[PDB]
């Protein structure tokens, strides 16, 4: 990608303990943008704005959060660039990130549960549940409604669940239990889950209406695979036709072919009977993601390796027949986790490009001290053989990511004055007789003032306002600009409140006037610089 | 193009804008290779909400946010050596120091009588003894490098925008926005001789030396220069320092020489200019190579003009010459820039870095929020080359690009490590050996649990509070091969840390929460390390 061209994929990384998403270009590995979660973000005030707060709800008081899953909304199995959904794995949430914008625009707390794992989103018809791994010991799918966030049943199950999956039909979900010689993948049918909610066959548990179905062992719900051992991933080929369980501390992995799950839950079939491949690939197999040719590539993380293999040759093996479905081995740098295809988890899997997350970077950047970056590295798998191209160094240990073609997502150049994520702010702004596209004012409301100001580079509408020491101040910034790419900023100086107001945007932030004598305020994005004013503070 | 298995030749300490923080830059990758949080929270390490980060915090320890502006890092003489970074936070008056050895903020500092900071640079020569930066009340700061406390201050006329040093360590240079303008000029010298005179007051309820460098001062000479200047930076020969004209289409030249004759009366402020070329609309800043050219940022043009020193001083005496070799368009509105070890005597002239405010159409849309263009130029053949277009995050105001060899960082912390000190310190009254110890003290109803760990185990599997008690949890990670970072996590308390090799780490929150509690090792340490806090009624 010179410059001057484009990249033909974004990509959307998880920020791991940054709590943070990230944007990148594909094939570039360029970082574009990161969007603010679970962290509190200098840039945006995204944790300190009483929009965001009020995004956040009852874990607005949360500084921090470990960013998991990143999965885009799809329509029939390919991606329909609408919403990216991301767990906190150290806080039991799950956001919605709102693409047009690029903001986290809902979070929710799951109930019932004390950690997350595994999140992914239903394919087909299109993303109508998310879908994610609880735990409280023992463990609870969740089905998640898309559009509504909020959590719409939850299934109960013997084991532990670690990664899930979706089917190309709609019909199943998947997950692996990484404790219960075999350990088993537990698969769930939606039709039966949603039959039994109407008849009534559930509890809640105390404290919420979450309705708890039982999907334990002998339950009509679930039927359990049996898999070895302690498996990690879980990955539906991109044809609907099989998902791979990656055998992690066995060698292995396990095809199942979904077409027989029908069977499996008539009893007309026993639940080994799923199971058409176990090709023996390599130590340590954690995760597979596949091409348009039906090859995979599987991560082999005590080996270091991704194996390229081919699924219909290992069925062949595991009929007892002499074919190589080993097709090459690529050393990577070093221990990788998980791997993902250019629109991989879709119809769409165009077989161009393999990303491989490696733990550890050693000797491939520069030293910068005690604390590592990890490598992305990416690899040109268009051709016959897989080429190691670039090496990409990563903060905070992002533990997966997404890759959708530019073609799908569809950004907005501009805030619309309507958007939920301030209304509530131009609700209250109603009441106190503000419109916010015309005022400053400065209302006083007790020891409260709330300020009212629009900004038009290169000015605020406010010179300056009057307060007491001990005011808790609310400034209600309106950025009035028509143009793309002209945000203007907030701040405060010396009382550690910055915020950006992007165009047609409105922010706020609430802080205590505590510092007596003039306090500046100015825009410190670059929208000039006449942007100042005074924050009189009275004794 | 780095490929594969190749190294960066240089790091880039990047500011980090309104992120707060550092980044840290392979060149010529251009590939982000760490974060060094400074005046933000960062969930990643735990920085500004552990214990040792709200002490070296200080009194601004309750702030979450910043603007980190202008990195720079110290020399001998003239020369980097990799010792410290500092960096300063626009928004709340702050100057902080990043130890090389470890990358982490190390000191930071609140000025006083101060209400906002722009510049800020290193002394050069003979070594990093002093860093300056502009404040407004304007004063110019001189702080003490090595122990981080303001050593004086200097009232001027005018209001303070940038600041570069010499290479001989006599002069210090500042721009003023507002009063032609001028450039002011501070004689060291004679600051420290009034400092010692007693020539000075003081504030409020600090004891900071301030001194008189308004017009008419001895400590100070007043430079004319057009119009509202911004950028000025010294060349890497020692012998000009050029003062940007932003308003006006010039960049004023002055010679170093000439500033002593300045001070003792014998030339006038005026006769310091040996140059003041015409080169474009809103000349903000220039950076140097090493055959006599600069490279200066055009704004409102959008392009970088490289001209020649001396040729720009022979068409200011009339000659017919031409100073001005080329002109590149930039991808759009370049603010600052900087060439491979510019700022120094080891300027190379490989690579010129450009910051460009607005990326328009140079990237992939993502939403109403674009990043800026940090732009990678060849400068190494006759004409300069665009090679690399680097899109960026909030607003990178300054970086600097050091050769690798002048940096060398520790692969692991060592006990002894003053970061951590004052905990040790607290283990050691509450009768604790760090190295060894999984001990819970009460105290009130405060907690202390000192844990270790060694992957892929916590040293304490368990421990019970109380409802309500206030819980420090100091994790010392024993593993002694580099790489192998832990953390703590305590889930749904959002309280996480990483605890590097060696390090110790401490966090104190409330026990809010009744029941079971999981913590583990949330970094990839795996996959035991897990835990309970039983929290009871």
């Amino acid at each position: 990608v010179h410059p001057g061209e484009l990249d033909e994929y974004y990509g959307f990384w998880s920020g791991g303990h940054s709590g943070e998403v990230r944007i990148l270009g594909i094939p570039s590995m360029r970082e574009l943008m990161r969007i603010p979660v679970f962290n509190i973000d200098s840039a945006t005030g995204w944790g300190i704005t009483n929009e965001s707060k009020r995004i956040k709800g009852d874990s607005a008081h949360l500084m921090t959060g470990d960013s998991h899953h990143p999965h885009m909304s799809m329509t029939d199995g390919s991606y329909n660039g609408k919403y990216v959904f991301i767990n906190d794995k150290a806080n039991s949430r799950v956001a919605r990130i709102r693409c047009d914008v690029m903001k986290t625009d809902k979070m929710i707390t799951i109930p019932n549960v004390q950690a997350i794992h595994g999140l992914r989103v239903q394919k087909v018809p299109y993303t109508k549940y998310v879908i994610c791994n609880g735990e409280f010991y023992r463990s609870l799918f969740n089905v998640i409604d898309a559009e509504k966030m909020e959590v719409a049943f939850q299934v109960m199950v013997d084991g532990n669940l670690d990664n899930t999956d979706a089917d190309y039909d709609g019909k199943y979900f998947f997950s692996t239990c990484y404790n219960s010689e075999r350990d088993h993948v537990v698969v769930f049918s939606l039709e039966r889950c949603l039959a039994a909610l109407k008849a009534g066959k559930f509890t809640n548990y105390n404290g919420n209406k979450v309705p708890v179905l039982d999907g334990r062992k002998g339950s009509d719900l679930t039927r359990y695979i049996p898999v070895p051992k302690s498996p990690h991933g879980i990955n539906t080929a991109p044809d609907g036709k099989y998902f791979v369980a990656n055998g992690k501390l066995s060698p292995t992995v396990s095809v199942v072919e979904i077409a027989r799950l029908d069977d499996v839950f008539s009893g007309k079939i026993q639940p080994r009977d799923a199971i058409v491949a176990e090709p023996e690939l390599g130590l340590g197999p954690l995760h597979t993601a596949f091409d348009n040719k039906g090859n995979a590539f599987t991560t082999l993380f005590l080996d270091s390796q991704i194996a390229k293999w081919n699924i219909q040759d290992a069925i062949k093996a595991y009929n007892g027949e002499k074919v190589n479905y080993l097709r090459q081995k690529l050393d990577v740098h070093y221990q990788p986790g998980h791997n993902h295809t250019s629109q991989g988890e879709t119809r769409d899997t165009d077989g161009k490009w393999l990303v491989v997350l490696c733990k550890f970077s050693k000797d491939r950047f520069l030293p910068v001290g005690p604390l590592r970056p990890e490598n992305d590295q990416l690899i040109d798998i268009s051709g016959d053989e897989m080429k190691l191209v670039h090496d990409g160094p990563t903060f905070a240990e992002p533990h997966d990511c997404m890759i959708v073609h530019r073609s799908k997502v569809k950004p907005q150049k501009l805030w619309t004055r309507d958007d939920p994520m301030f209304a509530d702010t131009v609700a209250m702004a109603k009441q106190d007789g503000v419109t916010l596209e015309m005022d400053n004012k400065v209302i006083r409301d007790g020891n409260k003032v709330r300020v009212y100001m629009t900004s038009i580079a290169p000015n605020f509408g406010m010179n300056e306002f009057k307060v007491k020491l001990g005011d808790e101040v609310t400034v209600v910034v309106t950025n009035l600009d028509q143009v793309e790419d002209v945000t203007h900023g907030f701040c405060m100086t010396n009382h550690g409140v910055q915020m950006e107001v992007a165009p047609q945007a409105t922010a706020s932030v609430t802080f205590i006037a505590n510092k007596p004598g003039v306090q500046w305020y100015y825009c410190n994005w670059f929208c000039h610089m006449e942007m100042r004013g005074r924050m009189l503070v009275e004794a």
